[PDB]
């Protein structure tokens, strides 16, 4: 019976479905006068429409439809909605069950609580016109579009019994990031986690375009969508009547396939891909408006999109037609005289946290328990000199990854777009493997490391992984990301959606807690070019991360694997903030053992003493340095120097924290002026040479007192193939020519180092005639150690 | 015949196969002693390896097959190579073909000319992996990958006799750019663009991982592929003796199909979107190397994605074995004594502009007319006073484009996003349409502009759109891209791409012409904040493209009509430069006619005489604004300054040009030392009003002798829904909060403001009262003209 719809039933869906509607057109329009109790006047029309309506009656279609399983089938779900401007729906469907009045008690269930609700939707000092983290029981604000899909996954991940349905607008569908991650049926597996449910929201146009999807025919939309892995069910038509029996019965059909693919899985009878049910639904867009406005068809066109009337406040006649808008809903038969929802509605409505709008997931920092982190001193190479002695950077990382991993079986995942081997952070691999559910070969036996057991997840789509990723930290979840830096750009856009998102739940909204970092680990530098990777990469992703703020994001470019044990146990505390570590995975030089690894972390930036000479003295110089590569030949100019100026003193400054260089008065965790003082001196020149683009730093730290004296010395361009040194030298980045810019900067050595000058100016033209003959850097240069 | 392949021709064929193979991996392994004359020794291998080779096989495979059909049926071929590290065999066949000894006399077709050809192969001084602009008949670099499919279809528009034959990788279509891609064949139209034929290289493996759309099965890959409208063929095996034959039969059948569909099409039969034919191969990776190395099985996995053995310069086991891999090849029956190929090779090779690699259509600056661009004088806006009257800004702009397309029925193109009606530049509806080749319905027909012949193209995709018109332009071709400032970060890496592309082309390659500019329209801001578009847009897509260099992009933000108009005219005309205009599309005022705005324009930044009241006398300060809602705060600034300070002498400074605040030193487009003193003086304060983050101004105009007293006002932050008065009153930029602003700064202004900057205060406190009980500003705030 669960398949069919009764009369009585329907009857009561469809009182939910008009109130719904009724209240999001109530938000759109009218700021005063919530029951048409009086004549429409313009002074109860908002003055500017900023919502949108052609969608938010499909949101509010399938939402009642969502709540009836789980009344019948006590399902727990969760609704992620493609398109954001449909928020409206969601917040009438949240005020309708209860759950806005709970966590906003102004907006109660009322006459005078409808008055501001009605009043504060995208309004000044009220509320936006997207599912913003302000939504109860939003994770995905759909402002950006293509990403919806990814988080209802990414949200789905070790959470067995959740189902996430996520509805999916077919112009969304055009993007690319929604295109690719239709793929993400096969990294889910049945046997641990939930079930995705997507439903295509075909209403047939865009803003002001048909949708191919749409316009494609219904034969290769099904060819499509079966190629993408799914069980495509079609739910089409115009007239609500046929059509509500019609989708309750192919949504009973998809939560019963659901149901026995995940115990076919959990079972064991059944272990391979499944096809997993998906809804196209094609309905008109601004479904239950005004038919024509002005002669033009409005429902079921673009025309429908935002708002079918805008000049309602100018002449009567549209206005009169709004208010015939709003009546055919027959609210005096959907609210009381006090203002609340008739019994019939209250009837129908789900309890407690099987709402979706009040689901403990959704706000998942409550959900949240820290990790159990292994000290990581366990995995830290032993440097009893240093700089004298070479080790991979990154296994370390790699080694505490996997005891991470051992003690947060279903807590932590990796993920990474088909670079964790080339990144060398293979040490995962002893304890767990890679999530695959598509074919399987002998071959893939030997080191294929293939199994849908696996933490580890891997798709060649960055924006895929991304969203991922996001939802599962907004879920109360840990994780971290490992990628070259040369494609970070590809996931700009997400990063930003996802800052955002943090930056409002910590200072507007109250209720929601806070949630686990995002955690991306940019494994590849532009300095070190490997073979794959494009020739003009470059480190521009930095620069927009700290875009954002430093209140929201972190850099950390840590030098060597200590720093970056230090790093990673530190970041994997730290809860709102997207933590972005600059690590490179070639062989490079140690400096820092565990216990001086850790006080340098802790500091962010401090000065290193055996790199320096100026120890009881005022320094003549200070050499700072941010990065990896570009603090080997940071060190490597201070030797350098020492051994042809012996009475130069030169302080060593290594920074990780990139924004300690803030003044504190821009954030709290920044250095203060007397600390950078400390550090830099008053007066004494710094030839900072910094991994990135060399004005990032002067954007962080133009207003210390000493940015007079601070010269930095970054990435500028790259030619097509260069040996590391050559490429260090092209962006005089390297050792001789950092020589020869603390030469040009020490008042008392331009008369003194012109000698030296010369010497280092042959040095560059020795290696770079051995670079165009060998193609490579000479074995003195490959090999350098710290002397001293 | 021509589906069967004779032995005969069979052979020729596979020694042209191997012979490209050998080339291939020379390439990739020696510096010296091409051919295996003597013994192979370590001091003839190259000491770094950083060529691909998994790919290498299967392009060479199908290039040599595709000159077969161009000797046959005298095929117009482009070849568009998806994975770029594939360089190796796209440079041994034009090799082969002649093509780079012509280009390059010091490669020649002799034993001298292959030892310069091998040890130039990713090598300092030498050439790059991928496939940079110094390859002769390369329009796409695929080193970022997820736009070879676009630039295919971009290639093809408006040349109807052109098949552009685009190899994809299975790892490059798990991106979310190609994936959304493969849908262009709605927008191609058979009877007058060209063709595509996609052929998917299902080698079976990423760089590490296994593809997914190889673990899918056979059914659901066909599924996939006639969902995206392709009719797809497969040539599956190992074994190239029977390969060969089967492949050479597909690829005359799908020529045939490409024929017979625009045979119908031109013809007028079949008006229909037809089904374009589509090749899937399934070969191994590493196809005719080393099959096993170390035990581990090396050919045809994903081992063998860059190089088989990169131990070759230390163990002579290896060593063995990379000489075994090239006697494999037999190279003694494939060259002469002499160095050149043997004469069955040269049967097989094409001749002339007939080669793929000498096709002019890749060296699309020899095949570009200059557009008849109409006078824009025509469409400018009557400015009878200036900043007294209000037009739509974009609507002449519109009109402008009408005109040219007129003028330029084949030559130009417009792209957009699902935006050219919200960004009011429908003018150009009037004399064409949007391509569309979908479902048509009769509802299309009221304001559906859609038709195949139509000049605009539509598509939500982001990276769709940029690859068509990037690839259109290096055609030799013009367009004109118009989108939302919101989304312009979701193209920023192909930008990069494009510009990374240009400024190579320009200084290294000098054999290739200049092609006409990339120019992007970002038609709606951040401060009017329209219904559409998430919350916290940024303008950080400005700060991307000025982190290239002042060379080769190029920003503009006019602030009226005419300006907008002088800008697109002028930028109309520009070759090597990437574009981007910043305008909004709200209603404005208008400051400029004709032929002041052309005046303006052609400094890029000049006094505003009816603005300012400082002629014959020292301003005290220096307003200047960069954008068009920021021109207006500034303005109505000065005019609330000169009303209240009557003496205040203000000197209004107007940018559209961004990159002319930079020093001459740095370009020569950027203005000298003493041409900024003369705008902005040596010693007064600026405030400058710019549309952007403020820090963008400081990096560009850090050098200056008045930098000190540059004082920013731009974007910081917004809130969730804000009124166009109040959202630039939190950012500062609103007229109140500049004109307390030159308060502060005027220093005989801080004793005597000090009873106006309260005032002014009080005005932002009472428009924040009225925006929070409105939800508008007020009358006179939005009916603001120029006073006096
Ligand atoms: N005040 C500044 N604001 C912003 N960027 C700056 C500033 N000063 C320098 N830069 C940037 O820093 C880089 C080099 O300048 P800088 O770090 O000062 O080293 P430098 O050797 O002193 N060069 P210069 O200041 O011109 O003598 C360039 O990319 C500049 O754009
Ligand atoms: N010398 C500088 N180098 C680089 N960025 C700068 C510099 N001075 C200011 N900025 C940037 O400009 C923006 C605001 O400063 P600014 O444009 O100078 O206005 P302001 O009122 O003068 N602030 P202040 O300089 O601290 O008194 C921020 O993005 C700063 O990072
Ligand atoms: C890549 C991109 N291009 C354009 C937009 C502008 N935009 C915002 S919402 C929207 C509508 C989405 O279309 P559809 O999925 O059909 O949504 P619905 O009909 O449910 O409103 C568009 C085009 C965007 N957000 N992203
Ligand atoms: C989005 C993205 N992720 C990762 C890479 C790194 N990368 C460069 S080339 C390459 C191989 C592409 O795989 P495939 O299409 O299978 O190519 P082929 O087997 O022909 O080498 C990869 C993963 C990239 N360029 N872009
Ligand atoms: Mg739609
Ligand atoms: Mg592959």
């Amino acid at each position: 019976d669960i398949a069919t719809l009764s009369p009585n039933e329907q009857a009561a869906i469809d009182a939910w479905w008009r109130a719904a509607n009724y209240l999001s057109v109530g938000q759109i329009y009218l700021r005063d006068n919530p029951l048409l109790q009086e004549p429409l006047r313009p002074e109860h029309i908002k003055q500017r429409l900023l919502g949108h309506w052609g969608s938010d009656p499909g949101l509010s279609f399938v939402y009642v439809h969502l709540n009836r399983l789980i009344r019948r089938l006590d399902l727990n779900l969760i609704y992620v909605t493609g398109p954001g401007h449909g928020a409206p729906a969601l917040l009438a469907n949240a005020w309708l069950e209860g759950t806005y009045s709970e966590v906003y008690p102004n907006c109660q269930q009322s006459t005078a609580g409808l008055q501001q609700f009605f009043k504060q939707f995208s309004f000044p000092g009220g509320i936006g016109s997207h599912c913003t983290p302000e939504t109860p029981g939003s994770i995905h604000e759909g402002g950006e579009l293509g990403y919806s899909l990814s988080h209802a996954f990414g949200a789905a991940l070790d959470n067995p019994d959740l189902i996430v349905a996520c509805v999916i607008g077919d112009g969304e569908a055009e993007t690319g990031p929604l295109a690719t991650s239709w793929h993400s049926n096969k990294f889910l597996n049945p046997a641990q986690d939930g079930a995705v449910l997507p439903i295509l929201h075909l209403n047939g146009y865009k803003i002001a375009n048909p949708t191919l999807l749409s316009r494609i025919s219904h034969e290769e939309l099904r060819s499509l969508f079966i190629g993408y892995g799914y069980e495509p069910f079609f739910v089409e038509g115009n007239d609500p009547a046929i059509l509500h029996g019609v989708m309750a019965s192919t949504l009973a059909t998809c939560v019963q396939k659901i149901q026995a693919i995940q115990a076919a899985a959990r079972s064991g009878e059944s272990s391979d891909r499944p096809m997993w049910p998906m809804i196209v639904l094609r309905t008109p867009k601004g479904w239950t408006g005004p038919a024509t406005i002005k002669g033009h068809v409005v429902e079921g066109s673009w025309r429908s999109h935002q708002v079918p009337m805008a000049d309602v406040l100018t002449n009567p006649e549209h206005l009169q037609l709004l208010e015939d808008w709003l009546r055919s809903y027959r609210p005096e038969e959907l609210f009381d005289a006090s203002g609340a929802p008739v019994a019939e509605l209250q009837a129908i409505a789900p309890i407690g946290d099987r709402r979706m709008s009040a689901n403990p997931v959704t706000n998942g920092g409550l959900l949240r328990r820290a990790l159990t982190l292994p000290d990581f001193r366990d995995q830290a190479v032993s440097v009893p000199a240093p700089g004298k002695s070479r080790a991979d950077s990154t296994r370390p990382l790699g080694q505490f990854l996997r005891e991470v991993i051992r003690h947060n079986p279903d807590n932590f995942r990796l993920f990474g777009p088909d670079e964790t081997a080339s990144n060398r952070l293979d040490a995962v691999y002893e304890v767990t493997s890679k999530v695959w559910l598509g074919d399987r070969i002998p071959e893939d036996e030997d080191g294929g490391h293939l199994s849908d057991r696996g933490r580890v997840m891997e798709i060649l789509s960055e924006h895929t992984l991304e969203g991922w990723l996001e939802a599962y930290l907004l879920t109360g979840r840990h994780g971290f990301f490992a990628t070259y830096e040369a494609f970070a750009h590809v996931i700009d856009s997400m990063v930003n959606q996802h800052a955002k998102w943090l930056d409002v739940s910590k200072r507007e909204v109250d209720w929601r807690a806070p949630v686990s970092s995002l955690n991306i680990l940019l494994s590849s530098t532009v300095w070190r070019q490997d073979h794959n990777g494009f020739s003009h990469q470059d480190p521009g992703f930095i620069d927009l991360v700290t875009n954002k703020s430093a209140r929201v994001t972190r850099i950390y470019l840590p030098p060597d694997a200590n720093c970056l044990l230090s790093v990673a146990d530190h970041c994997l505390r730290s809860t709102d903030y997207i933590n972005v570590i600059v690590a490179d995975k070639q062989s490079h030089l140690q400096y820092l053992d565990a216990e001086a690894a850790a006080r340098h972390c802790a500091k962010g930036i401090g000065i290193w003493d055996w790199a320096s000479n100026d120890q009881g003295a005022s320094p003549d110089v200070v050499i700072a340095s941010c990065g990896d590569v570009v603090t080997l030949e940071a060190l490597a100019a201070t030797a350098l120097l020492r051994e042809h100026f012996p009475d130069l003193k030169i302080r060593f400054v290594n920074v990780v924290d990139l924004f300690r260089l803030q003044p504190d008065t821009e954030h709290p965790h920044g250095l203060s002026d007397r600390d950078f003082d400390s550090l830099f001196t008053v007066d004494k020149p710094i030839i900072f040479n910094f991994h990135g683009y060399p004005w990032l730093i002067h954007k962080l730290a133009y207003r210390r007192h000493n940015h007079n004296n601070l010269h930095v010395r970054g990435y500028k361009e790259v030619g097509n193939i260069n040996t590391p040194l050559e490429l260090a030298i092209r962006n005089q980045v390297d050792r001789f020519n950092l020589a020869i810019d603390v030469i040009d900067r020490v008042p008392h050595l331009r008369d003194r180092g012109a000698h030296v000058k010369e010497w280092l100016k042959d040095q560059i033209h020795d290696h770079i005639q051995y670079a165009y003959q060998e193609g490579i850097d000479r074995p003195e240069i490959n090999q350098w150690q710290w002397p001293f």
